[PDB]
């Protein structure tokens, strides 16, 4: 079978690489360096209540939901103001996004709401954070089934090394 074909998949030239040093992200105009910047020892105490609330009032914590503190970087200058907050009744799952830096998985601290939808973190340096939760709910409004919510990805700027209470509704 001397079988005259293609590639089996396309993977271009290389899979997982860059160009000199150079990374391929390419999302922020302003060098992401920062990623390498935010390093120290910290003692912020975070106490922060999970909740948005519907226009009706009702009250949605977060079940089974995981927040993530990631530092706000200049390469979420352009990741959020592209995305960022965006409610799920425009959640389009077409529009494919660049490849984000592999550092942030590390300093990707997540904390899973487990029923309370409240979570708490200990020993992190100062600075501004994005807050990034996932949490929507879909219900039926008048007789219509909308979908409220989407992701909610929230600013909070730590500088209090005491016990900090935060809410995150908006």
């Amino acid at each position: 079978g001397s079988s005259h074909h293609h590639h089996h998949h396309s993977s271009g030239l290389v899979p997982r690489g860059s160009h000199m040093a150079s990374n391929p992200n390419d999302l922020p105009d302003f060098p992401e360096h920062e990623y390498a910047a935010t390093q120290q020892v910290g003692g912020g105490v975070i106490n922060g209540d999970l909740y948005l609330t519907s226009a009706s009032g009702a009250i949605q914590k977060g079940t089974n939901t995981k927040v993530a503190l990631e530092p706000a970087t200049s390469y979420m200058k352009a990741y959020y103001a592209k995305f960022g907050n965006l409610d799920a009744a425009k959640r389009d799952p077409d529009v494919q996004p660049p490849v984000l830096d592999p550092r942030r998985a590390t300093y990707v601290r997540e904390a899973t709401t487990d029923q309370n939808g409240r979570f708490d973190f200990d020993h992190i340096p100062n600075g501004t954070y994005y807050i990034s939760s996932e949490l929507t709910w879909s219900a039926q409004s008048d007789g219509k089934t909308i979908t409220e919510g989407g992701t909610v990805t929230k600013l909070v700027t730590v500088s209090g090394s005491q016990p900090q209470k935060v809410l995150l509704t908006r």
